[PDB]
Formats: structure tokens, sequence, C-alpha cells
């Protein structure tokens, strides 16, 4: 059940597809980034077509939509990383056992604003000054305020300890960071290669 | 597609089902256990019916069967744990971020034993206040494996010049495996909980 906007993969299960400048998909992803990163230079945008990562993610989404009894569990977020992590993320997605600060818990971190992910500490410039940021589908679901040392989100009710929040944030009224603690709660959808 | 021999869960997503001694389902688990744990005695064997854990595990199995082009990817292994961990594992499965440092570490992941005897040690299946010890019987996607190393947070690559093409699991010994370590969520399904005593 692979998304309609994907391009044919000749019966392959993994392809990085460079987007054409000026077309709608490219323009939509460009604007999300330039909203807060209009001072940077975009070299290219790639659609991540990972069928295995996509089905594992869609299964979790269907599970969360049922458990939460609504379908507002998904957000579009940013993740800056180093050149050496890119092949891993394209192929295997986000892994909390890899991850800088972890002051809201030991999970994978996603930014509301591209400009947060554009910091050199996250989108580390390679030899050439090239920086890498993903546009990520993440199942934030029902979230609470994080804190240092969490290995999973907290329970909603301390009297049902196993019924958990889906994600954690820096601030529930006005979130700028989300962290998720489970594989396949995030799908890396686009890779933006850019420079200062 | 939940399996057809499961109890009807009446639209519910989770159920522990107590097995009856003399059923093949109970007896096979008891033989697997007593093969190395003759000195212990089983209080009960519960079938774990977790719809969500089953779905995610089954999509990972189908993915690994496609990728490895063979279907010898799944082993039935043991996992001893403490009583405080049992409600979390029943609902959420095995979380490498919660895993103990093993006495012989072949990587930072969730450990599964070939022999019940290994999982039966008090270090893993810690007796609760009532002398009850807890051991899961677990479907594990061991897939293609290699000898692990203490430093691993992911399985190593099959080929150093292709760092993203990973072994599926690691073992203590590839010729005679007694334990397996997995590094991903939904790579292990807790199928039975054995409650036992001395
Ligand atoms: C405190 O926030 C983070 C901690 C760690 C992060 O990745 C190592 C991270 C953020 S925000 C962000 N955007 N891309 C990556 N990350």
């Amino acid at each position: 059940n692979l998304p309609e906007h994907w391009t044919d993969m000749n019966h392959q299960l993994f392809c990085m597809v460079q987007l054409e400048p000026g077309q709608s998909e490219y323009n939509t992803i460009k604007d999300k980034f330039t909203r807060t990163c209009s001072s940077y230079a975009i070299e290219k945008i790639e659609r991540i077509q990972n069928a295995f990562l996509w089905q594992s993610y869609q299964v979790k989404k269907r599970q969360m939509d049922i458990k939460n009894d609504h379908k507002n569990n998904e957000r579009l977020l940013f993740h800056g990383t180093d050149a050496d992590s890119v092949p891993y993320v394209n192929q295997h997605g986000f892994n909390r056992s890899c991850a800088n600060a972890v002051s809201y818990g030991k999970g994978t971190y996603f930014a509301v604003d591209a400009s947060y992910s554009a910091k050199d500490t996250y989108s580390k410039p390679d030899s050439n000054g090239r920086k890498h940021m993903y546009v990520v589908r993440v199942l934030t679901g029902v979230f609470t305020k994080g804190r240092a040392g969490l290995v999973t989100p907290p329970p909603k009710n301390p009297h049902n300890p196993t019924d958990l929040f889906d994600s954690v944030t820096n601030n529930t009224r006005s979130p700028k960071l989300f962290v998720v603690f489970f594989d396949n709660q995030a799908y890396p959808e686009y890779l933006i290669t850019f420079t200062a």
C-alpha cells in the first residue's frame, strides 16, 4: 500500500529519488524549510522511498489511531544529523541507541522548526560545508512534558502504569521539540542537503 | 489476521490465556522447559494474545523472510525476568533500553536463551516475594547472525564497506549458539509466560 506520489522502483524496496525543482512536491517541502531557514542554500531534496520502514510506520499509525480513537497522531518535524548517519537513517530510520543533549529523555529528537535542526551540533557540516536535515513523519500522538532519564514516555495514569503517553515534549502549551522512544514511530520522508 | 486458535478477545487488544495440562500446546512448552529445568516445577503457562505486538512482529518477520530469501529466520527462545517487568513485557514487549548488562555481554540489546536453564538463574528470573519465577517463551527473528561483541548497540554489518547491510542478530558462538541478542523493537514476540517455583 505504497503512497501514490512515489515513483516506480522496478520491483525494488528502497530508492532515494531526487525531486525536480519548481514542481509542487519540491515547492511544498522547500517552503517548510525556508519558513525558518531562508538564509541557507538548498543543493537538493530527495524523497525517501523505503517500503519496509513505510509499512512498519503505517502499522504503528493504524495502532495509535485505534488506541487514541482519533487520527490526529501525526506531525511533520525536522531532524538534523551528520553525513555518516544519513545512509543508516535512509535504510533503517531513527534509532534511540545511536544519539548531544537528551534532557527530555533517551529517545530520538525532532524539531518543529528547521532552524533548530539547522544548528551545526545536529546538522554537522561535512568537509565541504554540506548539512543534512530530514523532513520526518512522527507519531507524536498524546504527549506530555519530558524530563532527563526517561527510557519510554510516562504513564497517562500512575494507576495504569503500562498505558503510556505516545511522545514527550519540552513544552505542552507551545512545543518546539518532540522525542519518541520506539522504532518505527518516525518515517524519514525527505532529505534536504543544504549549506550556510 | 490474528491466528485462528486464539481465544476470541471480544474486540479487546490484549489477553492472557491460561493453558490446560494435557493439551499439546501446554505439554510442548513444559517439555521444552523441563529438558534443562527438571529441578523446577511449573505453576502455570499463559498464552500471550497481544494484537498490536503480533501485527508489528509479523510485518518484521515477512520483511526478514523477503530480505534473507529463506524462512529459517525465527527461533523459539527463553527470557527470564523479574515480576515488576512482566506487565510491561505483556503489553509492550522487550525494550533494549531496559535490558540488563549480561554477565557475558555480546552487545547492548535484549538477550534470549536457547536453554530454559539459562533463563532460570535468579539473576534473570528473580523470585518474587512469593517465590514465583517468570520466564517468557519468545519467537525471535534471529535471521542471519554472527558472534557479537560488548560494544555493539546495533548488529554489525555483514561487510565493512557496506555499513548499513546488517546481520539480524548476534550470538555467543555461531557453531553452538546458547544466546541471541536483538537490537530492534518488534523483533521478538512474547508468546508464553511460564510461572514456576523451586
Ligand atoms: C535538544 O534537542 C535535540 C537533541 C538531540 C538531537 O539529535 C542528536 C536533536 C535535538 S533537536 C534536533 N533536530 N535534529 C536533531 N535533533
